């Protein structure tokens, strides 16, 4: 038997736990996963928990994908680029980081037959999440990108190609794709959207790193207008058989992602 | 189109590239692998040579596997603990260091019905590879383990001197004697090998090694670097591929090839 999790501040939401336990059962292996909550005053003791009670592997969300850097040994180069960490590895004493963000993008984009090459694109928010979808849609060919904050401050982007504005700015922007990269949208006020009817009309694809079995406001505006629309589920199971590969150091069949999605996606709801 | 291949410092007797083809050929990848030979002299170049050319991966052989690690960008744990590398990916312009040494070994004692738990092995040399057979041993239960040098974890160093005297269940050359320089010469005497009932050799030449032919003329059991070498070639495309690749492309090959080299 060996133990996972999820470490963040407030998780009682999450469907990571659902999602690894499935991932477990159809490889039919002998472990764990359960959320871990720690508070913004308890994240340095962190480490020597993992350390100690021989935790194996621990995902990490927010608001700490950041903040747990300096606490690994040794960071894997496209954490490094991205700037953050979502999955942490124990091997012979010693803290592993990873980033599996960049990866979970590029397989949702696919799957949903989005190709950002020569578009238009907003993120909204500044966390790890948007560092990847900035890393991510950079790398693609994106030829206009823009980061939306609530106040730019003395902010700096990873790449001067990236344009950062204020939401006041972002009235004014019309592209192809607004993707939703703020905790808003989630568990308590699922009637909320990040942004304004207005700001999504001038978009024609919508994309939500969020999942809730309710629906986002987010997207469910953008369904509303006909425009494309993409929630974060896909990128949730990925991002977990990815860790899961990671913590093994085996790679698992392509076939599961869609076995694991689709069953799930019922789950929830018809 | 994509290119991989072998470093290593003298690469004539390899057959690395005939499994590297046959796995891009069974598995429709337009992809090419050849051998790498790089002078001691010069393997500082490589890790600037491979980002340049864009090299997707590469194997690291003797006798580099602990040298090029200083070079790379990453190291992954398994590397970090058996402290070599012999598979290098480049991916965004950083170098990522793997072994697949101890997979093939695990893979390999499986494969000829090996079992260690309680065991007596000597390992000859001391490079990756020992280091390899050297973790695998005693994550596997062995009862008592040394390593033998001519220049002297719980493993007991010895030398050759001390091997005149020592029984037991397992004898695994980890040195290079044995191939292409001088394919004619084994690492221990016939004196030596008579005292062991199971001889491995990570040494792979179409022809028989010297060590195994000792063995086998006195009726011990043999075990060639065959299968170790197909099942790490396997999970270097897996790691460079980043994906899965059916097992049964292992037995392919090396029956493919084992029944090549015999008849």
């Amino acid at each position: 038997m060996n133990f996972f999790g999820l470490v963040g501040e407030k998780l009682s939401h999450s469907v990571s736990p659902q999602i690894h336990k499935r991932v477990f059962e159809i490889l039919n292996i002998e472990s764990a996963y359960k959320n871990f909550e720690i508070s913004k005053e308890d994240i340095s003791k962190l480490d020597g928990a993992i350390k100690l009670l021989g935790i194996q592997g621990v995902n990490v969300t927010v608001p700490y994908k950041e903040r747990i850097m300096k606490y690994l040994d040794f960071i894997s180069p496209e954490a490094k680029r991205i700037g953050a960490v979502n999955t942490i590895l124990l091997r012979e004493n010693m803290l592993y980081g990873y980033n599996t963000d960049y990866f979970g993008l590029d397989s949702m984009f696919k799957m949903a037959n989005i190709d950002v090459q020569g578009k238009v694109a907003v993120i909204l928010g500044t966390g790890g999440a948007s560092k990847a979808a900035l890393t991510y849609f950079i790398d693609s060919g994106i030829e206009k990108l823009y980061v939306s904050t609530r106040k730019k401050d003395d902010k700096k982007l990873l790449n001067s190609k990236a344009i950062l504005i204020d939401y006041e700015e972002l009235k004014h922007i019309k592209g192809d794709i607004i993707l939703n990269a703020t905790p808003v949208g989630m568990y308590p006020n699922v009637g909320i959207s990040p942004v304004s009817k207005s700001i999504i009309q001038n978009f024609d694809i919508l994309i939500d790193l969020i999942y809730n079995p309710g629906e986002t406001e987010f997207l469910r505006i953008g369904n509303s207008m006909g425009k494309k629309t993409c929630d974060g589920l896909y990128m949730l199971v990925g991002q977990a058989i990815k860790s899961q590969e990671i913590w093994q150091d085996t790679k698992i069949d392509n076939s599961i992602l869609d076995v694991i999605y689709n069953e799930l996606k019922l789950e929830f709801l018809g």
